């Protein structure tokens, strides 16, 4: 036992140790977006910089929950971080769908690891989750939703100009 | 009776209490416009800022009027500030289109009042109508004119993307 | 269903359009306290000025309120804004105490807000309640009640002396 | 009854008051080993200064807690802060063991004084010791026990010459 | 014996162990007064401030004092703070002349301090004493003094107008 | 067959993926040591630092040939990241013996890559590869002999001393 762990129950440094996976997992998809729309075939620079910033969001969010483990005298254990689900992302429209459910996966998860703090109580871990990750989670969640809007009432994906317009007027 | 009450009708005291009233009413819908265009399945954060813009605007003229109110003599009376017509605005185009016609109720009531104050020989209170409202009013009008008949011939309502770049090269 | 909608209660999404209605209320009382103490008669400018800058808080309140509202997917309805109770104030002593018990009302709804919250399992909304509006309560709470008893001690309501000191040395 | 005092259990009300003297208590205890190290025969500067930091901070800690109080509308009641356990603190790396184990028993004691809030239904309470206190003390609790690992690893408390180089390299 | 010690009488290093426990027990004191004119039902913010002060003198005071042993080669013993007399301290007058008492209390203690230096023949704790204590003392005990005169010139305690100006006027 | 593809072999582009597939392992090994250094039982935090920077360093990498395939009209393929060989790294050394280790088999892989393109007579890809990766490879495995050297010389592992220092003299 670490000499620092304090109120810090075994499940709850578990459940630390998958959501460290699930966020490097939603890193990892959102690196694939990107370079998607790199593609000299699709070629949407925008949503190419916009899924490259979520997926450099995603890594930092895992390394801060990496600290946390370490701050309460867990241990952190690495799993393989799987390929996402898809290699073609199909349009800016289906990208930013694909998007918005990573993110409410990732939103069920952190709303599941706060319950079990409540249920084990631990105020800090509770107060971590709620002061680092939920707020964020619901303004990325209201951001996609609000650009597929945008992108549906635009006429997308079957309006190449409407994901043009959107990745100048919007992402740009 | 005020020590400062000097040519100040019993009728134009009343008059500026419902001008109050009705300057908050449409503070009032403003602000209902506003968030309606900032619900996800909306999304024109433009149009939100447009109009969240006027309901300020509204909600400063009601204050100048209670300072007159005072500054004459008058006694205030606030009455309830009735909800607004509708929850679902519908599009960016029949906002516009209710917000001009909202914008000639209250200058029908501002004419109405300054009419009063003509019959009531208060060449004050014609002044303060004059120089605070009248003109800003035929202003506002016509703006609203000017972005109703720019999102018509632009395929508004119909068109998501008409309203989509209204919101970014007109509004934004 | 809203496409961001999660872990969103019907029960909170209702307490939130009536917290939204409650907090324009007291935006309301403080808008018509504010304009008695401009009142010739009574002619204390700097509790004008205060209660008007409680009036534009308690607006905000209102408005980050229908942003969350949207944020969380629920559907913004408003209702009529209730006319405070009193046009006449009294003195400032009295407005005071008036401001303390409206205080006191809100802080008890946000409370039953926040107990909902935790009873339906909403960690970002009690984040939300925490940290945007208890302690902002708290500390109003706290300062109208310093606000009352040092008027108490300086002989208010039947000292307009101590009144105006309040307003140039406290207020001002 | 306070004319502030809200959803303020008395229960909360005295396990603050003993919060504050615990505080003190860490702040005497604190306030004894930065002195230690300043000893002609002890001489370790650094040691001293990081010590007294601690102090400082626990008295802040405490007086932070009397403000809470008075802000709730409970009322302070103070007891005699107990001499530490130690006139003599052996060396730095027994004086970090002692901090380690001092800040887990503060820790303990609020995260009683959380539990207690929650059960008492009070938010605005669970907010404070989690806002201002609790990452403070898992990052506190962290970092000593990082120090105690350190100073083991060199060779303390048998190394004079471990201890020496700490104090330079890591505490200067 | 320490390496460093010279000329430092037993009674000396004794009544210094003696006086750091009394400049503590002051900081108290003044630090259970500053947090009564932060009630809810006192609310005299620069009381509350100018106490607060007091208690960082004395607390300040204790540690140049502790300094001071250990730069003679004497080693620190510390005793238990005790509480305050009172927990409720009536008045800005009241809590006024009881800083007076105490710090001629204070006073006494560093002029008896004084006097046993002059016995032992000991300059460098004479001129430690008269330098860094005895003309603080006075200045404070003269301002202590020309406070009381003029709360009771106003009519204090029972004029809380008296209080709430001298709060604003002398102390702000 | 993409638009822009030209001289562009398909095994080359296979190997490229293979490529950007190592190099989000090398980051990821690199992340894992560094949060092992972040163990307050472990406690190097400028080992910590070091290998943060590394595991930075190699998912830029992998970006880099990310959109050096799309540059050259590949397709991206991505494969599961696997988790490193070590959750526990063992001492500074032993991580440092590993990261030297990791970075010739990804210079042995970077040479491969590098005559593939040779045998191809791709000269955009072979002037790619010197570019951007061969000298910083050089550079990367000198700088890692040089610090398992010192760290020897100075008597790690044993020494926790030896340790201690260099991450204080070298690597901070
Ligand atoms: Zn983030
Ligand atoms: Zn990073
Ligand atoms: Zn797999
Ligand atoms: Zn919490
Ligand atoms: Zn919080
Ligand atoms: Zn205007
Ligand atoms: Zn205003
Ligand atoms: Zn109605
Ligand atoms: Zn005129
Ligand atoms: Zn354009
Ligand atoms: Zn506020
Ligand atoms: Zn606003
Ligand atoms: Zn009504
Ligand atoms: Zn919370
Ligand atoms: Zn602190
Ligand atoms: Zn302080
Ligand atoms: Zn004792
Ligand atoms: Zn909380
Ligand atoms: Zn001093
Ligand atoms: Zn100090
Ligand atoms: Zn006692
Ligand atoms: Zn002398
Ligand atoms: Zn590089
Ligand atoms: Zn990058
Ligand atoms: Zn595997
Ligand atoms: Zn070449
Ligand atoms: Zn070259």
């Amino acid at each position: 036992t670490s000499q620092v762990r304090q109120n810090y129950h075994q499940d709850s440094e578990a459940a630390i140790n998958r959501q460290i996976n699930l966020d490097l997992y939603a890193s990892y998809v959102y690196l694939s977006m990107s370079y998607y729309f790199d593609r000299d075939d699709v070629a949407l620079k925008n949503f190419a910089k916009y899924f490259l910033h979520q997926s450099h969001e995603e890594r930092e969010h895992a390394e801060k929950l990496m600290k946390l483990q370490n701050q309460r005298g867990g241990r952190i254990f690495l799993q393989d971080i799987q390929k996402p689900d898809c290699d073609d992302w199909e349009s800016g429209l289906n990208a930013m769908e694909c998007a918005l459910h990573l993110d409410k996966n990732v939103n069920q998860s952190l709303l599941e690891l706060h319950k079990l703090a409540t249920d084990k109580n631990d105020p800090h871990l509770c107060d971590f989750i709620e002061t680092h990750y939920l707020n964020e989670q619901v303004k990325a969640i209201k951001e996609l939703g609000d650009h597929v809007t945008n992108l549906r009432k635009m006429g997308a994906p079957e309006s190449g100009l409407a994901e043009y317009l959107f990745d100048k007027h919007t992402l740009g």
